[PDB]
């Protein structure tokens, strides 16, 4: 929780935020939303590749055809202002673009316009997590687009996460339709073999993650062998080490799953690395060659 | 629009029905749903098949796992205190449980509770519609269970739907992942051969119906076969008639789909005789030999 | 071979039924086409389920959408005539809609009509063949209509029969893509098991054969129980009996599948009952109570 | 038209070449054929990559076993023939191999000989076209084999490339049976990313190009990197630039799909380079460094 | 364990059965097996449909072409000769054909013959089990076959039910590879909805039980409907009643699936009915009609 | 055959080593084994990749959780005293750990241990040799784990490899569930088409060869490109050489599939290439750069 939150552009009171129950997302998902982070960096609070979120905000709009009337550079300048207004210098973001006050019909009637909201709040990493593989599968390939970060998208992944929980374990991991590895609840899944790093295309129902994309970057800066791949449920057991990604998860170490130690059982060294070079970003350590860090204060 | 909206419990004024934006379900989907119908009758108003549809609402929940509160009495009392509050006496009924303002994690607190609320506002089927099959398929099997009326469902209903809209058609029927007939956008699909009724089975990836269903029991009090089974793309072009059938749509008939005109282009005889002893409860010339009709004044 | 064949309305001598190289159907498949029976009877040369036959020519074209300018009764009389003027009393004709010299675009001119040619000619059943299961699957669900009997078909019929002839067998047997039985190279497919018959739905990618009609037809009347249901491939070495269906192979008993005699190695009593049934039709002794035998003399 | 057609080792008059009606491959889709292109360039008239579509004519019918007598050289001499005769120096060529007059049954008889025809007639810019993804899947990986360039594939592009027509659009994009884009109605799909091009493999059900294969060379010569992977249907709104290749259409842009714009709707960066040293080629920019140009007068 | 085992036709001491272990069953799963059971009853000890097991034995090996030197009623009378020679009343008897002692290709050499072995031994009630749906998958159609109750199959029953009592479940429940029900680790699965009995076909690759055989025709001796159709997930979570079937298993109830309460958490209604008829066999109380009870005295 | 067997860390004598008709292993294929090659070299009998072999014996133990005593060590020391005991030199070693003589139940009992064994004994190459597309598929991906090489998996090939022989084929190429080429019966499947060395993923059902990392190895240190892709059944009929690999098998060359002649129907020249580097390291011309020969006398 926080005060303030820009709604539709007005900096509306936390406690003043509220839509109407017949508002269309709430009966149909028809929403599409991000997941940011502001980080207190030598530079001070940074949003991490923050043009490249909105981005997907608006890739995801456009999948479903939602009409966005605000430009990336509206939405950035917002979300800047949204923190500055709420004096964080540590937070997680999230945009939401919705369909509101419309009627109750699945289709909305043409000329309507989405409803936009930018709310931010304050905001394990060494021993790893136990995981175990979901009875439950993602969405096949043409049905409900896995590459859109849409709302209705989720109760995948609460069927996956919260089978995960039920049965003790940190997290679910999800095989496609075809029997090969997808990802996690809510996160992007990355294996280590002969020191060579393994991560399953946005083909095996993965959406594009964008801590994925920085890992992938940041292995190659590092010197390390990235193969894009399609992987089997087995190599899970077989792998030396395994890790999750995501904008709230970060980098998430994997020390077994369905019972079954990964190597050793705790963070390996090559998840260590990319750690290092990730956190890295915001001491200065790490040299931002790509232009993430967005300053809060421009 | 009307006057109060049933929410928790407590009748609240239409206008002050309001939900926080941080609610669950507006960025995950995390609802479950119902369509039901009050109609006018020759016994006053009549909630059609009023427990089936509350039995399918606490179904729906059961599969998530969303608590549920309230009793599938005390929600049917509800609802006819609704129609009866509003002066209703022919409307469409949308009881709504949500999960609401509670964290931002996908998977709710333990302890968590959800939220009701019951909406009712008052409330083509003879010349017959003109559809086409649409290029986007229906949730894969174990994927997102097809057999709950959930909110983040409503995603696959949008991009069919629209799709057909987009091209000139009035609904767009969508075939499973095998290449197999499912159903349109938000309505179960029939067909009819040689005076036999044909339909696809909830393994198509087909929502069970409650209008389905009921038109399979009127088909056989009718003395009509009903065979359900699997259908191919290319029994849309051969079959002697198609229609559709839910809540809303109640039975429409389909003259052409793709452009290829379904035997006559108009509303066939066997749709007709179903469409008759459906209508006909209303009237008492149909004997609702199996209690579908609630009164609402009890 | 015969003399005379009609072609686009008129009696064309056999050796000038001629077409250009460059007609659309040798070059992209673009053609439908029926197997038809005369038999001579205890009535004189008769056609089997002629009407049958004629009107899915014309469904075959509809699905494809190739203009036919010839009603069903039209190309009946033709028929008759083409069999009376070639002095037959015993033959199989050969109806056929293609797309001729029209342009070489793949997509047809505007206004195009289609050519029709209506071909006759003169025209293993005891002991059983041998078959073996084709290393070829058959058209999936929603590629090409398995339900329209359409030249291109054939590649796949060409593939899957000539396997079975170059290792020895007289027919081979094709799953589909799911690894379930569908059918014979260019017939359907039956299995006789504990007293009950058992045949592919058209959902296996069986086309929907006439013979195969006229058989479930007879065999309910014979008081034999049909079951139209899925088949796995093992089903074919535990069943009792197998045998092919067809207009030109008419019923043919296995006796062997892949080298597993089929329950003793002879026509089985179930298949011998049908056979004796079907052949009972040109003799008088079975009663045909549908309208199946046209008579060329009228 | 032209004057003269190669009809099995002789130049026949256009009009006479005609073949019977009975030809196996205008029942069966028993042909295998070429497109090929002769350009007028800096050399005069030149046949792109000649020999290669010649070896893919053999290739089609090694696969489907129809014997050829003719060699490829003595294929490509008979090519130069029927160019130089018609006195064309800009045309579109189409060799067909089919199996002719035999008998009627599905496999021809043993010791059969096909029929071999070469025809030469004379012969979407910087727009770009309107593409939809069909509803129409491409056939099934091991059912009628996709690397062949048979005759009875086509219906498959008339199902494809109608639908988009009917619609509106100029051309339609099929996705394989698993929901991964295919390639379109007759020629192959491309996409830009990030300054990387991308295609499906062959084994999305797409034919080998050889227009394909020669855009991967000359987009490797100007440092261009490529990328075959199996490709999402969300990739085509998320793409920045996508066209389409083919021996007639050349390299055909694609400026929006479903009605969603591909990254300013114009003919892309990255596709201009391309159509740029491919068209180099004939005006000798671009040095034809594989031996792609092969003169008529030799 | 006994005294005495029948191998190869000899009563040998149960310690002295011993077999090499360069034996090819040990290496690569080739053998073929049994599981019968012989209950006291009214009668005296009664082997329960004896002749249908040993009948399934020779069709198992049948399929991997196995050669079985006995035949079903030599089997039979080893079988009776077993439980006699060891005294034993109550038992569960386990007949086995494997290939023994031969070369380590994976091909048997052509003219060997199959040891066969069988023994016997002395032998989830009204409360019901506990069960979860796998995250493993049973064989795909055309791969194993399903029908045969082979050796090498039993690694998926392994997966499936470890995994299921490793999460603290008594038995667990797979689904084939289209995400539809197939079956428990090594028993049928039942369901009973609205009075009506539910159990998936044997292409969702479930083995053709002996006891689910036997439970679909008492069930229809009780007036009981029983529809042999696909079964999607969800189905467990809305049916009524569901239970387990197989020799060892007999009729077991399951009270639960995945932590979801089936119906009242007790033995239903149609279950008891139908456990009452089975164990009503051995009692006298059920007629034999079908002649399920074979005298071990004889 | 051979004198002494390593049986649980006793040498026994070969006709000695024998286990109970009750062993698990017999009736569940509960077993995991190795294929170890020892050849005479220019340094004497060495085993080629020793520590990989019992690295991966150790792995499939791992996924189906059977308990291992023995380390890596152990049992590599073990293999050498075999060899040794038995005075061999070249000789094909089978590891094999094995579930014996515990319960009947599917579900061994918690604590127990397996029994293991490694026997040695001692131990179409330049013409290739004629293989064929069976009819029956490799197991589906989240099945049976094809990384695993356990004793239940060979029912399978067995199926395959039988299929071939009996049509007087010398092998058989089995296709996965998508109907991609995945191996031959019991060896990987390796393509050449232009100079470009091709081989199917894991995730095509094939088993992790260590002769084929073996070959992906040496042919990476001979310049030659290397694509580890999915292919097509047509590719085979394509492609310029074609050869299986494995440890019983080493490197045969296949000269036609399904009648169809591979390139000049004789051994290839990349193909040669690859055999001189493999064989030339047993002779020293090939540098053993990785370690791989482990010498017995040490
Ligand atoms: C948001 C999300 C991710 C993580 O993406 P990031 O851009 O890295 O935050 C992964 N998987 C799913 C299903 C997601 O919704
Ligand atoms: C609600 C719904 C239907 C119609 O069900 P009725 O109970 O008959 O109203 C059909 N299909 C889908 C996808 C639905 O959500
Ligand atoms: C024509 C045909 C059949 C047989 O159908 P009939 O109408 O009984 O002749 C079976 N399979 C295929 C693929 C066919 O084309
Ligand atoms: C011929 C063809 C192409 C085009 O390949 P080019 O050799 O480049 O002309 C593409 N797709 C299909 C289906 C084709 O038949
Ligand atoms: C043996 C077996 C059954 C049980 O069948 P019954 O003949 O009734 O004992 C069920 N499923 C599997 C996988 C089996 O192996
Ligand atoms: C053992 C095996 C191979 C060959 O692997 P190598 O380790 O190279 O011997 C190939 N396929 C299968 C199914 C196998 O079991």
């Amino acid at each position: 929780k926080a005060d303030y939150i820009w709604f539709n552009g007005e900096m509306v009171r936390w406690e003043d935020a509220k839509v109407h129950v017949m508002s269309h997302a709430l009966h149909y998902g028809t929403s599409v939303f991000e997941g940011i982070r502001c980080y207190d960096s030598h530079k001070g609070p940074v949003v991490f590749r923050h043009r490249e979120h909105m981005q997907r905000l608006h890739d995801s709009a456009k999948i479903y055809r939602f009409p966005v009337s605000q430009s990336i550079d509206e939405l950035m300048e917002a979300c800047r202002d949204v923190i500055r207004k709420n004096n964080l210098t540590s937070a997680y973001i999230r945009p939401l673009i919705f369909v509101g006050d419309v009627g109750m019909g699945v289709n909305p009637p043409a000329g309507y316009s989405t409803d936009v909201i930018i709310a931010a709040f304050p905001w394990a990493l060494e021993q790893g997590i136990d995981a175990m593989v979901s009875s439950w599968n993602r969405a096949a390939p043409n049905t409900i687009p896995t590459a859109a970060k849409a709302g209705g998208n989720y109760l995948s992944s609460l069927l996956v996460g919260s089978e995960a929980r039920r049965h003790g374990y940190q997290e679910g991991i999800a095989l496609d339709v075809n029997g090969y590895i997808s990802e996690g609840a809510g996160e992007n899944l990355f294996e280590v073999k002969d020191g060579v790093l393994f991560t399953p295309p946005f083909t095996s129902s993965a959406l594009p993650g964008i801590t994925r994309d920085a890992i992938i970057k940041l292995a190659k800066e590092l010197g390390i062998e990235v193969r894009e791949q399609v992987l089997s449920r087995e190599s899970l057991y077989l792998a030396d080490e395994v890790f999750m990604s995501g904008t709230a998860a970060e980098i998430t170490p994997v020390r077994s799953v369905d019972g079954i130690q990964v190597g050793e059982g705790r963070c390996g060294p090559v998840t260590k690395r990319i750690q290092q070079a990730f956190f890295g970003l915001f001491t200065g350590e790490t040299e931002d060659k790509w232009g993430w860090l967005d300053q809060v204060n421009q």
